[PDB]
C-alpha cells in the first residue's frame, strides 16, 4: 500500500531491485514461473532498466504518474 514495499523487499538495503528481486516479490505470494512476464515486467517497472529498478524510478512508476 505504498513504496516502502520496494525498499522493504530489498534486504540488501541497496534501494534497487533487479529482475530477480521482482520475480521474488511475487513469488512470496505464490509459485508462478513467468520468463516472458518477468522480462517484460522487468523493463516495464524499470524506468531506465539498468540491471535493476531504483527506488526513485519505482516511486515515479507507481501509479504510472510519469
Ligand atoms: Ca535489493
Ligand atoms: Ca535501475
Amino acid at each position: 500500500m505504498a513504496e516502502a514495499l520496494f525498499k522493504e523487499i530489498d534486504v540488501n538495503g541497496d534501494g534497487a531491485v533487479s529482475y530477480e528481486e521482482v520475480k521474488a516479490f511475487v513469488s512470496k505470494k505464490r509459485a508462478i514461473k513467468n520468463e516472458q512476464l518477468l522480462q517484460l515486467i522487468f523493463k516495464s517497472i524499470d524506468a531506465d532498466g539498468n540491471g535493476e529498478i531504483d527506488q526513485n524510478e519505482f516511486a515515479k512508476f507507481y501509479g504510472s504518474i510519469q
